[PDB]
DNA sequence: CGGCCTTACTG
DNA sequence: CAGTAG
DNA sequence: GCCG
């Protein structure tokens, strides 16, 4: 639905993002969750006592939601270090995180021009810098579809049986997608092998793939651009998995990230372990049979949720 | 007090 | 391994 | 940050 407390979240997001880019990950996680809670809430919040009651919101956070409701402002925001805007600028480079951002800042850099001419850049960071603007824009769902079909087409040319599905935000039904996450497998349980590498060659020779960021056993993180004019470069992620891990692979890749974390966390409390490979029992333990996503929720004693309902 | 998901690539 | 990322 |  819609957020009934944007006047609150909007202010907290600024602070959460500040801590994030500065390296205070755990505190930033607290705000991130506090924020997620406020958003998905039946109606607007009105009181302190009303705030604390909400899971994910404690005394310190409740206080802040108050200052906002009463002072209409968050004094804390008035003291965010002047290095934050630059740290955010830097970490928006794919391949560069909080540590690299702080280092560059310590060395005197303040702008991308500074980074381009003087900073030391890993191969990935150079690619991220080159597509800085493109990677900041979420693409129209329709374009996400075009990309999925492109990979599926190139893949099925090797084996018409190969199953290709765009997961991530796409499968969750979002209007726009930051990238395209394509899962590839095969019902025969063995044909998925021996393609990955050749598939990337096809897409590469075809001019579709323009830059590679990470190439591994079953995962690929790269960059693509549809043919024709008016096209931006888009991030593309592909994972090839054995059909026996389909349900878990699909569940993982569909996300959301926070949804995955919660689900894995729950599994953990029940003496189980959840990954993109399988759902098991604490130690490794035994692999529980999971033919479908629903089997995962069931085994975890959770009511099934549609992909569109997995925001967190 | 102390975890806060879990796995994988890069160098 | 640390850093970054899905 | 929050929570067990
Ligand atoms: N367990 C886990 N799963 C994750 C994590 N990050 C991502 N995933 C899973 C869940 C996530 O759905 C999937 C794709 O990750 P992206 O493509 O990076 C983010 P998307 O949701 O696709 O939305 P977009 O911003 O692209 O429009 O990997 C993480 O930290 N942990
Ligand atoms: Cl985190
Ligand atoms: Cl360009
Ligand atoms: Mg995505
Ligand atoms: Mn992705
Ligand atoms: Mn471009
Ligand atoms: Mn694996
Ligand atoms: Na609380
Ligand atoms: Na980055």
């Amino acid at each position: 639905a819609t957020n009934h407390n944007l006047h609150i979240t909007e202010k907290l997001e600024v602070l959460a993002k500040a801590y994030s880019v500065q390296g205070d990950k755990w505190r930033a996680l607290g705000y991130a969750k506090a924020i997620n809670a406020l958003k998905s809430f039946h109606k607007p919040v009105t009181s302190y006592q009303e705030a604390c009651s909400i899971p994910g919101i404690g005394k310190r956070m409740a206080e802040k939601i108050i200052e906002i409701l009463e002072s209409g402002h968050l004094r804390k925001l008035d003291h965010i270090s002047e290095s934050v805007p630059v740290l955010e600028l830097f970490s928006n480079i794919w391949g560069a995180g909080t540590k690299t951002a702080q280092m560059w800042y310590q060395q005197g850099f303040r702008s991308l021009e500074d980074i381009r001419s003087q900073a030391s850049l890993t191969t990935q960071q150079a690619i991220g810098l080159k597509h800085y603007s493109d990677f900041l824009e979420r693409m129209p769902r329709e374009e996400a579809t075009e990309i999925e079909q492109t990979v599926q087409k190139a893949a099925q040319a090797f084996n018409s049986g190969l199953l290709c599905v765009a997961c991530g935000s796409y499968r969750r039904g979002k209007a726009t997608c930051g990238d395209v996450d394509v899962l590839i497998t095969h019902p025969d349980g063995r044909s998925h092998r021996g393609i990955f590498s050749r598939l990337l060659d096809s897409l590469r020779q075809e001019g579709f793939l323009t830059d590679d960021l990470v190439k591994g056993e079953t995962k690929y993180l790269g960059v693509c651009r549809l043919p024709g004019p008016g096209r931006r470069h888009r991030r593309l992620d592909i994972i090839v998995v054995p059909y026996s891990e389909f349900a878990c692979a699909l569940l993982y890749f569909t996300g959301s990230a926070h949804f995955n974390r919660s689900m894995r966390a729950l599994a953990k409390t029940k003496g189980m372990s959840l990954s993109e490979h399988a759902l098991s029992t604490a130690v490794p333990g035994r692999v529980l049979p999971t033919p479908t996503e629903k089997d995962v929720f069931r085994l975890l004693g959770l009511p099934y949720r549609e992909p569109a309902e997995r925001d967190w």
